[PDB]
């Protein structure tokens, strides 16, 4: 539920939670109300979880760079605390919380990673990255080694590879170009082979976490290691005889670590709103209440100036800022996760060796980049996926057919196992199943196969209910009609027809001149209620308009030089795309019934479809599904697919609310992408 009336704060495992805890009771003494301070596993993940059901935390603690996409959700509550209090902290800290002009959070302290010695084993730490692997090996001699820090978040791997040149997003004139990635260059492609050969020359293993390295740090095995001012506490009880200094240079350049600002935001939904902001500005942000924070685990410079005055006074304080001052502090815009999610695994295969450096960081270049990106997948057809259908009432499932002569009624779970799993698989056809669709009620289905037939589906049953067995030859499409009285199909015995639902044929528009003169490969309804109609592809290289109404042929469309295996038409009915050899996508303009442009792809079509929303039009090819915008005419998107044989998708088809894209491919596989 909401919570009205007491306060749950979430803080990450590695800050100084207890202090906070602290905090969190001298203001139920002064206020009656009570404070929870939990810290749940990956709650930066969860969070945009449960506040978007309206559950979750009052106040959530994290570094900066993850609420613009909080925000960006409406995930947050605006601060806008009094010009007296914004005085009180730096307006740095302020803009690292500013997101599309507004204050979506309270800046806490200032975070840079730092090199921590142990000055019993290293008076003198390295200057360089480079000096290093001979300073490794003579600390073996003597059994300890020269370095070991968590390899396993690219937060702690980055101010390395950004040193000669990497970065996340280009910054010019004020502002991120999320388009222009720096994942791949020269410099990132330099530091993480340096650090990769670390791994080859065994200075450092590949799977080296934060604990491992904290303890070896602390139970004095290595000398070095890299971490930020909440560890300082940990050593301290330890007893080692550490000193925090600046990271080592490679090729001459600093390391650049990213600097993060811990900060508190209020969600969207909580109904203590009010009760938060007592908390964070007249508890917290204060000089009793960071040091309460502080003396748990330190927080390293804080927002707040007063309490920085004896801070800064710290000489681990001022390395800290040292660093940081090499590095930039993190964008907080929304796409940061994704940079962060790309370099995580680009640094994890190379280091394991299932990648080389040049391929995983292409790899991360293009998903830090990626705007649609790949939601999931689906396995259980064994052979080639033909087509997808979505339920009208966007309801949780989808159907498949597949040259595996099947259908699945797929149950969309999403649970980390898979976005969607084989609720059952319906056969009957004697061949491979080339097209399906669902009814309005999303309660059954109506095939097409190249047995020559058509099957209306009882989903829930799980059995066919009717064959329609009329066509002379390969059924290639089949379409129910809006009220789903009348059905039509397509097929290679160059005929259209039209039955009722008892499966009689009511209409057949025989080869005649009227007609089409090859095979059909397409039918699909027009949305237009106005006037029934129905388009139809063809390998006689037209297209077809039809009255619905007498079955007369209202227009025929050419422009294709090779055969049209696919036709999709707008949901509101006037444009129509059209596809198939010749790698070109004709827009029609089906009122009228008229050219209306190109749109190349220089890739055969197989699919075609528009988006729910957005003014897109997406065709499945052999090189990738390509999605222009039909207002611009211009390319938004170009999916391939990457496993880490030519593999394509055969077919496509967007969820009701246009969240989803679901597509087929020749593998068998079913592939899911979306934001
Ligand atoms: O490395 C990915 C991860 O880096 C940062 O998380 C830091 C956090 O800022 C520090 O305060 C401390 O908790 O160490 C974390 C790394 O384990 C980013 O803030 C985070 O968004 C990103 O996923």
């Amino acid at each position: 539920k909401i919570e009205e009336g007491k306060l749950v704060i979430w803080i990450n495992g590695d800050k100084g939670y207890n202090g906070l805890a602290e905090v969190g009771k001298k203001f139920e003494k002064d206020t009656g109300i009570k404070v929870t301070v939990e810290h749940p596993d990956k709650l930066e993940e969860k969070f945009p979880q449960v506040a978007a059901t309206g559950d979750g935390p009052d106040i959530i603690f994290w570094a900066h760079d993850r609420f613009g996409g909080y925000a960006q959700s409406g995930l947050l509550a605006e601060i806008t605390p009094a010009a007296a209090f914004q005085d009180k902290l730096y307006p740095f800290t302020w803009d690292a919380v500013r997101y599309n002009g507004k204050l979506i959070a309270y800046p806490i302290a200032v975070e840079a990673l730092s090199l921590i010695y142990n000055k019993d084993l290293l008076p003198n730490p390295p200057k360089t990255w480079e000096e290093i692997p001979a300073l490794d090996k003579e600390l073996k001699a003597k059994g300890k080694s020269a370095l070991m820090f968590n390899l396993q978040e690219p937060y702690f791997t980055w101010p390395l590879i950004a040193a000669d040149g990497g970065y996340a997003f280009k910054y010019e004139n004020g502002k991120y170009d999320i388009k222009d990635v720096g994942v791949d260059n020269a410099g990132a492609k330099a530091g993480l082979t340096f650090l990769v050969d670390l791994i080859k020359n065994k200075h450092m293993n590949a799977d080296t976490d934060y604990s491992i390295a904290e303890a070896a740090f602390n139970k004095g095995e290595t000398a070095m290691t890299i971490n930020g001012p909440w560890a300082w506490s940990n050593i301290d009880t330890s007893a080692v005889n550490y000193g925090v200094t600046v990271l080592p240079t490679f090729k001459g350049q600093p390391s650049k670590p990213f600097v993060g600002v811990l900060s508190a935001g209020i969600n969207a939904a909580s109904p203590n709103k009010e009760l938060a902001k007592e908390f964070l500005e007249n508890y917290l942000l204060t000089d009793e209440g960071l040091e309460a924070v502080n003396k748990d685990k330190p927080l390293g410079a804080v927002a707040l100036k007063s309490y920085e005055e004896e801070l800064a006074k710290d000489p681990r304080i001022a390395a800290t800022m040292e660093n940081a001052q090499k590095g930039e502090i993190m964008p907080n815009i929304p796409q940061m996760s994704a940079f962060w999610y790309a370099v995580r695994t680009a640094v994890i295969n190379a280091a394991s060796g299932r990648q080389t450096v040049d391929a995983a960081l292409a790899a991360a270049q293009t998903n830090a980049a990626a705007g649609l990106v790949l939601k999931g997948t689906m396995r259980a057809h064994t052979d080639m996926v033909t087509a997808i259908a979505t339920p009208i009432d966007n309801a949780d499932i989808i159907v498949s057919a597949s040259r595996d002569k099947s259908i699945i009624l797929w149950k969309l779970t999403k649970d980390d196992k898979a976005y969607g799993v084989a609720q059952r698989r319906l056969t009957g056809h004697s061949h491979f199943v080339e097209d399906v669709v669902l009814s309005s009620d999303g309660q059954f289905a109506l095939s097409g196969s190249w047995d020559g037939e058509l099957r209306l589906w009882d989903l829930a049953a799980g059995v066919s209910t009717r064959r329609f067995v009329g066509h002379t030859k390969d059924v290639l499409s089949v379409a129910f009609s809006l009220d789903n009285r009348q059905i039509v199909s397509a097929s290679r015995d160059r005929t259209i027809k039209l039955w009722n639902t008892l499966g009689e044929c009511k209409y057949t528009i025989s080869e005649g001149g009227e007609g089409h003169r090859d095979w059909v490969s397409c039918v699909r309804f027009s949305p237009n209620t106005l006037q029934p109609t129905i388009v139809s592809a063809s390998w006689d290289k037209t297209v077809k308009v039809w009255n619905l109404s007498n079955c007369k042929l209202r227009s025929t469309l050419a422009g294709h030089t090779g055969y049209v295996s696919t036709v999709a038409v707008s949901p509101d009915g006037s444009l129509c795309a059209s596809g198939g050899k010749d790698g070109v996508v004709l827009l029609w303009d089906l009122a009228e019934g008229k050219k209306l442009y190109s749109l190349e792809a220089n890739s055969v079509i197989h699919a075609l479809c528009f988006s729910p929303n957005r003014y897109w039009l997406c065709a499945a090819t052999e090189h990738g599904i390509k999605i222009w915008d039909l207002e611009s005419k211009s390319i938004v998107e170009d999916l391939k697919v990457d496993l880490k044989k030519v593999i394509y998708c055969t077919s496509l088809n967007w969820s009701a609310d246009g969240s989803t894209l679901f597509s087929g491919y020749t593998d068998g596989v079913i592939r899911v992408w979306g934001i």
